[PDB]
């Protein structure tokens, strides 16, 4: 049919890629909280009956690695024989460290190059996609669920997937698509019917139409799961863990990275920026592209994208922009408290628009600077 | 000439590393849960270590850190080895045979054969070669870390061969090898080698004419897993008897007390060497083989190489009636739940007068005496 | 008072004889693509990891993984049932140039330490009656296993002899042996096939058929192999040898070159003292040798007949040095040892082999120490 159809998705906790990601980030937690000057860059796979923890880490702390994983993996019903772990660390290079440390002058230098983008919108309070809300909170109330033992028979691996029709001005719902582990003795009418209750709360939730297409399953079975029936790996679900597809992505990964790597810190300074842009009704969506050069303390460049919803003309945002952030690295990853802001709560469910977190880079502690900027 | 040789391995040699951290994560279990399961087996190559093996416990050992505080010590840190943890159950067959539903019994946790030894060479009542090559290997690496032996490191093996054609015996060659700096002085390697040799000879009253192999291959800069794969338990010979006792094949390290192969070696040991020190014989050697799952040896056969001073049917005697053969019995008479054995991964589980081992008490000789008559 | 000796045999399905056969497979693909290989392989088998380490410098280029394979899948594995770790390390330059010295004609010992060698008249092995019998009940059974002839068992195995030797005829005590069986097995069934070949075993001998039958112990073997107890190579040194009646200077042999003496020592010593006992010098003979590194001779040699000797200790002693030469490579060469495949003493012992052609075995050297005894 000829429609504007956008889709999102989400995974669930015990997705194989987002078991590593919560690994990457219990493990740099741990570091942050030892030694606020850690270097760390942990990636994880997990595959069959093997973990394998690695990355470059330089630190005065010590994180059991071990003991860490146990932490993610328990709770979604593996014990402490189901995997060989793999304990690879080696220390940050020091060719990259002498670019970052730039001691000399007080400042913090890029860690890598680099584009990032941040986004918002107006769709939803979070200030981000709808398609993007309503996968998450599908999954998130599954987990829920599961874990109070209000829907049984089920495991912790699990997707979706949100279709929605902007074709005209009001968003409605095309389709809610979700996949979830299941145990070999469920009943697939009680399944279909939690499922299908729980896609009819979120979108009552979102004041949003109850009829529309629900694929519940299709593969018409999934018993095998987590990283037995695939295999994760740290940074595997950046579209997940931003904006669903609306917006750009430059490729970086989050989970498992100190804020001197700027794909990380420089992607939560960026959607700061644009939430505070779209909050500031300066523009219903926003867009903010930064480019980085390995050892260099400011942006290389930046664009700003309004998509033509700009409220008051263009030069004017960017302006406002300029006069109301400071794009010195080591100043926004101050402003934005990123040593001491921990990290696993956004590995699983999106590193933006969460209603249910305390995130710096979603203060909007920002707009009145803006708006007396842009006159 | 009857020359007889025994080896002994330092700190640092690449199988020692493994039955240290074997030993060391045992030893952690114990102290969180004495009933627990261990059976843990390492591997050192190159820049990998692999800690494997079956494990049921209520302990959390941290194999990494545990692993760390053997190798630190050797001059290696945290980023030079990927550690591999790959820590199994212990399989609920053999489990149920060695936890006997008689709660009094615990089941022996294999078949297998060992061998306990004593003679009356020395005060530890071991083999004067194995002795000597212990020492030797011992005071060196004392005074690599005290600095009072510099530009070396801690891989390094030693050989003693003792001359026992006359009453007397005299050595005939020691033999070092010793891990070294690359900008070392090769002359002050020597003397020092050569003074802590003629050290040894002296402690003990022998010669100090005999001769010395010093780093015979003549470089020996790169050592420990780089240079050799370690394995736990591919030094049994060293750790036990140095070829003068025989062995079943069975090793120790990374073993709790229910593994037969470690707590009956030690019991043999204990029995032998109280019957030299009660002069039944001037040596001893006790076989006992096993059948898993059941609380008693099925065999026992003492050899005293006919040097036995009375009757060795009075002797067999006198030990059957002296100890006891159950296995959980002897454990605790052993106090094997409370031992710590990382101390016994180097330098030998035997004739250790440097430590304090239930299996080295001689608090069987007066049941010994009495009931040999 | 019965003077009772006991010695043992492991199958090969048990972990440790896995590690040995990948041992010596690597070994035997080398030395057929390159006769101046220097290989050590060492490996480990855990539940579900196969790793294969040690130094190995070569022109050849083995695959690990292809040869792990070819030993297990006759065991019943399939290549989903491990992960293959693959570390080989080349050997240490230093090492190197003590072994392979500058005069081309002259190999320096791999190593210092002791071996040992033993016969003795018991078989016509010319090993321990206690040893034959532990490896023939497993040869037997495992023989069985792959003709159907012994259905619903599995390759991990364990045996144990006792024998009675009060007496000038030998008597068998116990023969125990501990099979792994399927979970379906019919014990009745098991108990009377162990129970045949141990007979069977015993009648080959011309031994007695009343003695105690230990089968099957724990009660339950169903758990095996790898994923019951872990293997390495090198943890059956006694197995491999003369089942705790010969002494043993704790070298392994599986997966080593011959300028590695603790193997090809071994056989060198193991030859001299069959030849002894065969000449009719002695009923029993062992012989120490001990070694330096870089040194191509022993630096010690003490020879033992446990006054069994028929003629005079220092003759023996004497047509010993006569009728062999103790250069390193000579005595490789003399034993082919470059050329032998290794494989096939992998499992079930090094010596006294009768269904195999192995040259340290070899009755060739009698007529010399006869005629080296006499003057
Ligand atoms: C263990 S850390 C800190 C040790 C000591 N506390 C200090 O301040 O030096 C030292 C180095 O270990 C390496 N490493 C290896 N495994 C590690 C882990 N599990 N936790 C932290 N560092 C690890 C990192 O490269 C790190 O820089
Ligand atoms: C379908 S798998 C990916 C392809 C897979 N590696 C293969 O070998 O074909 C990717 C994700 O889908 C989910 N998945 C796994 N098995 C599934 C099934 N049987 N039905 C539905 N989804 C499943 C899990 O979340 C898994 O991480
Ligand atoms: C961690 S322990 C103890 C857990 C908990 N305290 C209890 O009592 O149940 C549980 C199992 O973890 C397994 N395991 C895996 N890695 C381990 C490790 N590093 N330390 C101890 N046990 C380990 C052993 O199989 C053990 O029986
Ligand atoms: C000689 S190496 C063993 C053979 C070795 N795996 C190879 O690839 O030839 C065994 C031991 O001798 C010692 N070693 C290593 N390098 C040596 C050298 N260059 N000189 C003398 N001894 C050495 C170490 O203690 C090591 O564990
Ligand atoms: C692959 S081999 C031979 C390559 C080439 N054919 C030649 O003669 O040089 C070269 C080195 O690779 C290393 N190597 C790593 N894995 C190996 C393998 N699987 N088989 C053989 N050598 C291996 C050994 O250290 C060996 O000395
Ligand atoms: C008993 S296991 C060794 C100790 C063991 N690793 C543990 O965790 O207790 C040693 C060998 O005995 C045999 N074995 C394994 N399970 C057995 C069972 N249930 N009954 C008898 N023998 C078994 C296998 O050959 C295995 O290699
Ligand atoms: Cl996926
Ligand atoms: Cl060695
Ligand atoms: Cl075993």
């Amino acid at each position: 049919q000829y429609k504007k159809i956008i889709t999102s998705e989400s995974v669930g906790a015990g997705h194989p890629d987002k078991i590593c990601d919560q690994i990457s980030d219990a493990i740099l937690d741990e570091c942050l909280s030892q030694d606020q000057n850690s270097r760390v860059a942990c990636e994880v796979l997990a595959c069959n009956r093997l973990i394998v923890i690695a990355g470059e880490i330089t630190t005065h702390a010590y994180v059991d690695v071990v003991k860490t994983a146990w932490e993610i993996i328990k709770p979604l019903g593996y014990d402490e024989n189901d995997f060989t772990i793999i304990s690879n660390v080696n220390k940050q290079s020091v060719d990259i460290a002498q670019s970052v440390d730039k001691t000399n002058k007080n400042l913090i230098g890029a860690g890598d190059q680099g584009i990032v983008f941040g986004y918002a919108c107006d769709e939803t309070p979070q200030y981000m996609p709808l398609t993007s809300v309503l996968a998450h909170e599908l999954l998130k109330e599954i987990e829920r669920q599961r874990r109070s033992k209000e829907f049984i028979k089920i495991q912790a691996d699990m997707k979706s997937q949100v279709s929605i029709d902007y074709s005209n001005s009001t968003p409605l719902i095309e389709t809610m698509l979700v996949s979830i582990q299941h145990d070999e003795d469920y009943d697939v009418e009680y399944f279909n019917k939690k499922v299908s209750a729980i896609m009819e709360q979120i979108a009552k939730k979102y004041n949003l139409n109850t009829n529309f297409k629900k694929i519940i399953n299709s593969s018409g079975r999934f018993v095998i799961g987590g990283p037995i029936g695939d295999t994760g790996l740290t940074g595997r679900k950046i579209i997940v863990d931003t904006y669903g597809g609306v917006g750009h992505h430059g490729g970086g990964a989050f989970s498992g990275k100190d804020p001197t790597k700027v794909d990380r810190s420089a992607s939560y300074f960026a959607r700061w920026i644009a939430k505070n842009v779209v909050a500031a009704k300066l523009a219903k969506q926003c867009e903010i592209q930064l480019a980085f050069a390995i050892g260099q303390p400011q942006p290389v460049a930046m664009y700003v994208n309004t998509f033509n919803t700009n409220l008051i003309d263009e030069t004017k945002i960017f302006e406002a922009i300029k006069k109301s952030f400071n794009f010195d690295i080591k100043t926004f990853i101050n402003d934005l408290n990123l040593w001491t802001t921990k990290y696993l709560p956004v590995a699983t469910y999106g590193h933006f628009g969460r209603d249910d977190l305390d995130l710096s880079w979603e203060k909007l502690n920002k707009v009145e600077d803006l708006i007396k900027n842009s006159k």
